[PDB]
């Protein structure tokens, strides 16, 4: 299905919309929804907490079972788990948190995880309280992702700065 609408195409493979990723996931029910995860898959705030709350904590129960069996992910790494009622699959991706001293080179590695899936609904990796320059995160996305990615950015002011810089 992947019925994305209202998206502005920036490149042959990158689209963007001023929207809440949770609301987009409920409407579209995409094949893959990307979560802006941490290495222990603990979804307490921001995007991760919003996606987990939309699943009524089912994402957290499943995440805890994955960590118990496989251990933590690494910064720049990912894992595929159920999307529950939001998507067929959830691709949990760990972008570097520069506000806590993690290296920005790892942002490229985090975006490279998107390439194993044909179509993804995703947030701007490492933006918000993760501390990275959001326009720089968009540049890395454009230069790294080669499959089709629909970026949901829930802030019209940020969306307008991204569309203006990209033009
Ligand atoms: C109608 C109603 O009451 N609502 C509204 C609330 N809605 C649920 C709801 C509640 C709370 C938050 C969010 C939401 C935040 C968010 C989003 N934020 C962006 C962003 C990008 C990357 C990262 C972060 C943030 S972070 O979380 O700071 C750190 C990780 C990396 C910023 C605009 C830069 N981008 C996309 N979708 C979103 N969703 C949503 C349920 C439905």
């Amino acid at each position: 299905v992947n019925s994305f609408s209202g998206y502005l195409k920036l490149t042959d493979n990158v689209y963007i919309k001023n929207a809440d990723i949770v609301e987009e996931a409920k409407k579209v029910k995409p094949t893959v929804v990307v979560n802006a995860a941490n290495v222990y898959l603990k979804h307490g705030g921001g995007v991760a907490g919003a996606l987990n709350k939309a699943t009524n904590n089912a994402m957290q129960v499943e995440s805890d079972d994955y960590i118990a069996t496989n251990g933590p992910l690494k910064v720049g790494g990912s894992c595929v788990l159920s999307g529950h009622n939001l998507a067929k699959h959830c691709l949990h991706v760990v972008g570097p948190n520069v506000n806590k001293g993690e290296d920005i080179q790892l942002l490229k590695s985090a975006y490279e995880n998107f390439n194993q899936h044909e179509v993804l609904l995703a947030p701007l990796l490492s933006a918000g309280i993760f501390g990275a320059d959001p326009i720089h995160s968009l540049r890395v996305c454009v230069d790294t992702v080669r499959t089709n990615v629909y970026l949901a950015v829930f802030d019209k002011n940020l969306y307008d700065k991204l569309v203006s810089s990209f033009l």
